[PDB]
């Protein structure tokens, strides 16, 4: 349910109420380190446990899951981040206590599935706007909870 | 003699960090083995002995060179072949006993460099006419030797 997901879930099955604005900056250096991370996790060192570092609630569970079982099929995706644009960055207070935030991002990407039985490998490109939900933890830190892909 | 696209990536490594042909889809199995073994050694496991499998003479000194020094900086690319269309490929008689072959490929490319040090990666994009020289071995199958990168 989470955004983006499902396209590689099927790669992989044919294959193998204050408002405040965000600093564009920031909002642009979590999106990075999202990409980066989400590169890694599925990449060929399997690196899960830094999902659970920029991520957490559905998008954590998600992301965990489908990481998980890429790693347990041996297979695994290349990722390049070709463009990345944020549109717009909002933090605010849902019921006050802490934080949330929201950012707009449009991205442009590719990969390669790798699975060594098949040497021609599938290949995935995209570009699309998608809508972040970030929620501020105690540590101070943002984590992505919740995706959404826009028109 | 540089080979191949070997310059740009050591400067993106500075800033950032008689005849008979070939049928195609042997050509198309060879370049496709050469490009996933190149984004295998010049990635984050960093598999710098499986250029001797698919590479030899100057491809493999040169290729091999780049690959230690990426690891030797803690840096990694993330490669991912967009297209891949040979469009000659051709096998001929070199010296008195050997075999060599030349496949030319338009190909489309991007990469990522990864540095652990700041939040953007270096992009490289790219769309190119290169021509591949092999070489038969003592074995049955061929090895790349030299590129050269023709258009754009
Ligand atoms: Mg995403
Ligand atoms: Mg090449």
């Amino acid at each position: 349910i989470v955004g983006n997901i499902k396209v590689l879930i099927d790669m992989l099955k044919m294959h193998c109420l204050h408002k405040r604005p965000m600093d564009t900056e920031e909002a642009e250096e979590l999106v990075r380190q999202w990409e980066n991370v989400k590169a890694e996790a599925l990449g060929p060192t399997h690196q899960v446990y830094s999902l659970s570092e920029v991520l957490d609630e559905s998008m954590l569970v998600q992301w965990q899951t489908l990481a998980q079982t890429a790693e347990a099929k041996s297979c695994y995706w290349r990722f390049v981040l070709l463009h990345l644009e944020v549109l717009q960055a909002h933090i605010f207070e849902d019921g006050i206590a802490g934080e949330a935030a929201e950012i707009e991002a449009l991205l442009e990407e590719a990969a390669e599935l790798v699975d060594e039985s098949q040497p021609k490998n599938a290949k995935y490109y995209s570009t699309y706007k998608i809508r972040y939900i970030l929620k501020k933890q105690e540590d101070g830190l943002w984590k992505f909870c919740q995706s959404d892909i826009q028109i």
